[PDB]
């Protein structure tokens, strides 16, 4: 794996060991022959994993969710597949690492594409070598890999709202769930019909996950309804999920704005990764998987793999060349490599709006591409009337930076700035200028 221009996919089925087996033998195998190493977990609760599974190896934990006093000497560096890509964007060196290691190589997040895309390209230039960790690897097709010990797998009808009748299999059970939701707004209404049946419910997503996660070990639970961040690696002691094998779609209409268009079917790759959350412990056969719809390749199209791009031609890699998607997914946008190159000072912009700003990529780059300053937020306010964003079914509002009501009306509308409570309330606080 460990020569130069060499790409290894370790496509192991879930619970196969990658990380707590295979991934220390790479990295006492790299610090033998002082390979320059980095480690990419897709979360800081996996980087925290690692160090479990690394402990004693001389590793640089670049995440405050660690608690290690480093010796100086280390040659092998961990950080999240996000921090990688930022630090890539920004005026900070990041060595030329002999070998890039990614964990849950699977995750579709845009930051993960780019730093596949800047990986792979450095392997295709015979510069690095590069593993990609995962069971589901781009353009998988097969829903049902092998387990640790066979699963019951169940095509049923799964409820996306709150029930009454119909569905009693859901809370007969008297074991654990995992179940994925396609939004946050959807796992609040299920999670709140599973609290009134006298259900404990924990909820995760993106926003939340640190914090939530360590919950699943702290208290006594019956169901984790959990958004499509699970898929990356999230460890739960379960004996069922539920699959909605539904997800949102954020889709850029006519270059001029984001919706999320769905639910729709996930991929193959993200329902064998929902599905892998079970069937985990050799010695607990039949656990169950009951899924509510089929398969489809959602990621056509998806905007992450448009906004992945835009975060690759603000990377340098060598005077104007360009890094490439990592191929088995390079087909998943129609974009023209360097179409989104920023010059100096609108790259500098783009990448705050990001960083501080919390902004969507798609959004940061319309704003940093229109020659705004990163505490201009006259744009949040002077958009068509039907870009006006919506609050209990009126326009929201916010007093300006000047201390003047507006109404909340982007110039640029993306969904994901207002796709709930919580992002509506940060994305208040960015027009206020309040960050
Ligand atoms: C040991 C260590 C901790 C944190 C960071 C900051 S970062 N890379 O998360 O932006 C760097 C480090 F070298």
């Amino acid at each position: 794996m460990l020569k130069k221009k060499q790409l290894t996919v370790l496509d192991l089925h879930p619970g196969a060991g990658k990380t707590r087996r295979v991934l220390p033998e790479i990295v006492r195998e790299a610090i033998k022959k002082r390979l320059r190493t980095v480690i990419l977990a897709p979360t800081r609760v996996v980087a925290a994993e690692m160090e479990e599974a690394l402990r004693g190896l001389p590793v640089r934990y670049m995440t405050t969710a660690v608690n290690v006093t480093h010796s100086g000497t280390e040659i092998v560096d961990l950080m999240c597949h996000a921090t990688f890509t930022s630090r890539l964007l920004q005026p900070i060196r990041v060595p030329n690492y002999n070998l890039n290691i990614m964990d849950e190589a699977h995750f579709t997040d845009p930051s993960s594409i780019a730093a596949r895309g800047y990986i792979s390209t450095r392997v295709e230039m015979g510069e690095a070598a590069a593993i990609f960790m995962t069971a589901t690897p781009p353009g998988t097709r097969d829903a049902f890999p092998d387990s640790n010990s066979p699963i019951m797998d169940t095509e049923v009808e799964v409820p996306e709202r709150a029930w009454s009748s119909g569905f009693d299999w859901v809370t007969d059970h008297s074991g654990k769930t995992v179940w994925f939701v396609p939004s946050v707004r959807n796992g609040n209404e299920i999670a709140a019909c599973l609290t009134k049946a006298g259900k404990r419910v924990i909820q995760l997503s993106r926003k939340t996950f640190e914090t939530e996660f360590q919950k699943t070990k702290n208290q006594e639970w019956d169901f984790v309804i959990t958004t499509d961040i699970s898929e990356m690696g999230a460890n739960f002691k379960a004996d069922r999920v539920i699959d909605s094998r539904r997800c949102l779609k954020p889709v850029i209409l006519d270059g001029e704005r984001v919706i999320l268009a769905g639910p729709m079917p996930v991929t193959h790759a993200s329902a064998a990764q929902r599905r892998g959350r079970i069937g985990r412990n050799p010695n607990k056969p039949g656990d169950e998987y009951m899924y509510g719809g089929g398969c489809a390749e959602t990621d056509e199209g998806h905007a992450h793999w448009l906004e992945a791009r835009m975060l690759l031609d603000n990377i340098y890699l060598q005077d104007g060349l360009i890094a490439s998607l990592y191929r088995p997914e390079a087909d998943k946008v129609a974009a023209i490599e360097g179409e989104f190159k920023l010059r100096t000072e609108q790259r500098k912009t783009f990448v705050e709006l990001m960083k501080r700003g919390d902004l969507p990529v798609w959004l940061a780059y319309q704003v940093a591409s229109a020659g705004i300053t990163y505490t201009d937020r006259r744009w949040c306010f002077d958009g068509t009337t039907n870009n006006t964003i919506m609050e209990d079914s009126v326009p929201a509002e916010v007093w300006t930076k000047y201390g003047e009501k507006r109404v909340l009306k982007p110039r640029w509308m993306d969904a994901r700035v207002c796709s709930d409570h919580a992002a509506l309330k940060s994305f208040k606080e960015f027009a206020a200028g309040k960050r």
